[PDB]
């Protein structure tokens, strides 16, 4: 109510024409201004804002009100409340909420073993990070689950929101989120995840759009924006009942950074063993032994050659909950986290066998200072080719069986080897033999990187106010996709990531131009795989659907413009100015 007057108090002092400004990082605002002129009358609000026709009054309300316009300093900013978070050291108030309803007694479970952990982390984040004056939000959780990866995430999800001292409101049924759910532009954010996501829409019904800017969406696999894309993904025949949310893709929040058109949530890698056990256990040597994964006996199916190689060289143990398991397996069964990473502590190589795909155990492994061989898959399993991955909404392959140790981690904690090829196996297993590795964690899988990069995600990641202008701009480093590459991978190749909030600010001739990139022709076309750039004639294609922008996909005959961003090494998550 007094930001219209405020709004209006502005245009009754401005001249009828703005000098505009130029537009770098609003590169929507020339549009907006032009719909104005047709447009401004079809609702009464413009006009409450003090919106007289003029289009200065035009780009005073897209700037100040809607942030689709540059802001120009029509105010002094004064130099100088109660709406402030405050971290939290204490836990009583996340369980009484979560002391409702019984299937939380896992995740309470967890967070009682981590509590000491949690809280050391964010008392160091906040002497390590000036964390004050954030405002406090107002934040649903819905746990469509509800109503064992998944359940860790949404576990540190929630314990992250609460420490940082954010407002939360818990619903894990269908009564509780109608109950709660009773331009021109409560709660704040919504994190849900995919069967949540199903369950708001219908609660809501078609006025669901409305709070659609407000959902981060639990999404371990990764949504990809070929199948986001509802009336695209029909055009491409996918027969999928996934995707198709039609929201901004960074909205999908993923288990491990795998799909840079995503956001990465990821979790926390528990650690069991407290500073008594670790005494004890540098009483021990670790012995030349390994450490089969894989807890089902029908994982091992097939693969008796691969540990008879490792069997030449090591004692072979295992956790089994046992037909395919040779006889010289030495089973513990089902082990407790502490006595699991006791075993991993006296252990020298975790061998994975090719399933299960990108779990925690692996981490868990080299965060106790094994080394894990990792197999390779030429091809990349995706759900093109793999039935495990039928229906996913992504075409994203995976490489490995954990692509974020081959990638991120490496050798030499990370062998990632054929597990067919005996000579490649043989070599590993010798040299991780004689090799000095020592525990390593990423820092984006403990308490304190995971609060971070929360913390950063609540206070920058905007979808509700206008122009995306996070992360930073100055981050984008452009590159030039060969025919054949999509952007994810040549900014991954050059130890950059795709950032997809950058696409807007390439998708004209003149934005071209600022990276030598010239266009003596050009088209519009809606398609995941521009903008595309044909450097034979220099003719560009570019995106006629924003919704389409992509770092997945490769172009087949053009080069692709691709936005790279750098990332905080062990926090890919942020680049180095994104806090
Ligand atoms: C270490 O963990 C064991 C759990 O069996 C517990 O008995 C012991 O009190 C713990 N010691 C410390 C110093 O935390």
């Amino acid at each position: 109510a007094l930001e219209k007057i405020n709004v209006a108090d502005i245009i009754n002092g401005a001249q009828e024409k703005c000098v505009l400004p130029p537009m770098d990082g609003y590169p929507h605002c020339e549009g907006k201004i032009k719909w104005m002129k047709d447009m401004w009358r079809s609702d009464p609000c413009y006009a409450d804002y003090g919106v007289d026709g003029s289009t200065c009054s035009f780009f005073i309300y897209l700037s100040e009100v809607e942030n689709w316009c540059p802001h120009l300093p029509w105010r002094a900013k004064n130099p100088y409340h109660n709406s402030l978070a405050e971290i939290r050291t204490d836990f009583n108030i996340l369980y009484s909420m979560m002391k409702k309803h019984e299937e939380f007694r896992w995740m309470r479970l967890r967070i009682r073993r981590m509590a000491d952990a949690w809280i050391q982390a964010i008392k160091s984040l906040a002497e390590k990070q000036n964390l004050e004056k954030r405002k406090r939000k107002k934040v649903l959780v819905h746990l469509g689950l509800l109503t064992l990866g998944e359940l860790v995430q949404w576990s540190d999800l929630i314990t992250s929101l609460y420490l940082l001292g954010h407002d939360i409101r818990i619903s894990a049924s269908l009564a509780e989120l109608k109950e709660i759910m009773k331009g021109c532009p409560i709660v704040e954010l919504i994190y849900i995840d995919i069967v949540g996501l199903a369950q708001f829409k219908k609660t809501l019904g078609p006025s669901w759009v409305h709070y659609q800017c407000m959902l981060r969406v639990l999404d371990s696999f990764g949504t990809e924006p070929e199948f986001n894309h509802a009336n695209y993904a029909q055009s491409k025949g996918h027969k999928t009942p996934w995707g198709k949310w039609n929201l901004n893709p960074q909205q999908f929040y993923t288990m491990f950074p795998h799909t840079p058109d995503n956001s990465f949530l990821g979790f926390v890698v528990e650690q069991h063993l407290n500073s008594s056990d670790i005494h004890h256990i540098n009483e021990i040597k670790r012995q030349n032994q390994s450490l089969v994964y894989g807890k089902v006996d029908s994982f091992w199916k097939n693969k008796k050659i691969y540990l008879d190689i490792i069997h030449t060289y090591m004692e072979v143990h295992a956790t089994v909950y046992t037909k395919n398991i040779p006889s010289y397996v030495k089973n513990h069964g089902i082990l407790s986290g502490r006595d699991l990473q006791f075993l991993l502590r006296e252990t020298k190589l975790f061998v994975g066998l090719g399933f299960p795909y990108e779990g925690p155990a692996p981490l868990e492994a080299i965060a106790n200072g094994c080394a894990f061989l990792n197999p390779k898959f030429n091809p990349p399993k995706s759900s093109k080719n793999t039935d495990f991955f039928i229906g996913k909404p992504t075409l994203r392959e995976l490489t490995s069986q954990h692509p974020y140790a081959e990638v991120f981690i490496g050798r030499p904690h990370v062998w990632t080897v054929d597990l067919n090829n005996q000579e490649e196996v043989e070599d590993a297993v010798k040299a991780i033999l004689n090799q000095k590795i020592e525990p390593y964690m990423p820092y984006e899988f403990t308490c304190e990187g995971m609060l971070q990069r929360i913390n950063a995600f609540i206070e920058k990641q905007d979808f509700c106010h206008g122009q995306v202008m996070w992360p930073p701009l100055s981050a984008l480093q452009v590159k030039l996709a060969e025919p054949g590459q999509s952007c994810k991978q040549v900014c991954q190749e050059s130890q950059l990531i795709c950032e997809p909030s950058f696409f807007q600010h390439l998708n004209k001739d003149k934005d071209m131009l600022k990276y030598k990139v010239t266009c003596q022709s050009s088209e519009l076309a809606k398609d995941i795989l521009v903008p595309s750039f044909d450097p034979k004639n220099k003719h560009c294609v570019f995106q006629g659907d924003l919704l389409l922008f992509s770092c997945a996909g490769a172009h087949p005959r053009h080069q692709r413009v691709c936005p790279c961003r750098d990332f905080i090494k062990g926090q890919v998550a942020l680049c180095k100015d994104c806090l």
